[PDB]
């Protein structure tokens, strides 16, 4: 069975500034590009690097890009908690500095990816805006030929750890109204650095851990398979 | 936010008669013993013995009795391809020896628990039969206060590598057909050999990987977390 889209799904790579995450990182990427998968996109879900340094994404920028050329794979960037939004938008995406979440829509084809920041600029905790759920609702309301997969940092998932719940998405019960009944079929999330899955008002919810292995995820015509590579 | 009910998900443990497997498994009770875990059942799902051999099923039940007695947990064994129905009953259950499919409910307070055997004697392929999926369809026509975790051993999943398409659950459709629609909320699986997760008829699957780490798996109220434990 042929699947109709393979994502390769990265969480929490955390890099820094440069004196250890960076191999790490380096040893996930020649694993796979020897492994001979060719994913269409490649999402990264979050917490990219430790303390939002220029650096350490101008690094991250160096070591994926050509690894995402050579597979011909989209690259798909999460805003997460430690991460900084303006640095993030100058020094990866090549964009005007800003503090404006990093929402963003992307076709592969027929299947529609999400990008949402939960993030809350100097806090750990995740929360959505209204504005964002405003936009997140409007863009929803047109189905994909082949559904979506919404792609964000904090998991709409209840905390196992009392560590966690600290740090957990808040509100979660108004994200909840705006995805029931949508054509989102899966959630691709990071922040927990261990493997978990659940769903989340029916939809399932696919956590992969730390860099600091990762998910390999096969779209078929009436599932999404996520398989932990360690 | 404490779950309703605490479950352990362990799988592929393949222990044989005795010259390793073994050790694996013991180091895996060990460590979920010093963690202060307290699971309601404990839910093996298949591959228990690598040849089903007598000597192995004991050697199992010798190091996982004291252990899920000392937490009070249920114990919940599955068939799996490797397993031999008549040797599992006689030295496992304490249970005259058949070749009649391993298939049980199991209530823990209002949590329905109900175990299939896919196995096919002498062979590797999973399959349910005719008499299975009514014995099924008729015991899930009864709604259970907490809905309903189904336990196997060859998942209903799409296989995403060659090595295990001539393996795989046959006949989908028709376990699907009875599943859809009824109380069960997850589907606890194992036969990978690594972690993997999916939806069949938009029910959660979850697939442990093998011991020869394990998952934990939390029931809240509306939904069902499973956690990877390496
Ligand atoms: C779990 As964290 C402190 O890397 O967002
Ligand atoms: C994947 As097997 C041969 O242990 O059933
Ligand atoms: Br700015
Ligand atoms: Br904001
Ligand atoms: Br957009
Ligand atoms: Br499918
Ligand atoms: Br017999
Ligand atoms: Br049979
Ligand atoms: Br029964
Ligand atoms: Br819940
Ligand atoms: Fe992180
Ligand atoms: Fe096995
Ligand atoms: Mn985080
Ligand atoms: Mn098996």
């Amino acid at each position: 069975p042929r699947p109709d889209y393979v994502l390769l799904h990265i969480s929490d790579t955390h890099l820094i500034g440069g004196d250890d995450a960076d191999d790490r990182l380096g040893e996930l990427l020649e694993q796979l590009n020897q492994s001979g998968l060719r994913p269409d996109a490649i999402v990264f879900t979050g917490d990219l690097a430790a303390k939002g340094e220029p650096a350490a994404y101008r690094k991250l920028r160096g070591l994926v890009e050509p690894f995402a050329a050579q597979l011909g794979a989209e690259l798909v960037w999460v805003m997460g908690n430690h991460d900084d939004r303006a640095e993030l938008r100058k020094f990866l995406l090549d964009e005007a500095p800003s503090m404006a979440p990093l929402d963003r829509v992307c076709m592969i084809d027929g299947l529609r990816i999400i990008v949402l920041d939960t993030s809350v600029p100097g806090h750990h905790h995740g929360e959505i805006r209204a504005s964002q759920l405003g936009w997140l609702a409007e863009e929803l309301a047109t189905p994909a030929p082949d559904g979506t997969i919404l792609a964000l940092h904090h998991p709409p998932i209840p905390s196992v750890l009392d560590m966690a719940v600290t740090v957990e998405l808040r509100d979660q019960a108004a994200l909840g109204r705006v995805l029931r009944g949508t054509d989102v079929r899966a959630i691709l999330a990071g922040h927990l650095h261990y493997s978990t899955n659940a769903t989340f008002v029916g939809i399932p919810v696919s956590v992969a851990s730390a860099t600091c292995g990762c998910n390999l995820v096969h779209v078929y015509p009436d599932t999404v398979v996520h398989s932990v590579i360690p």
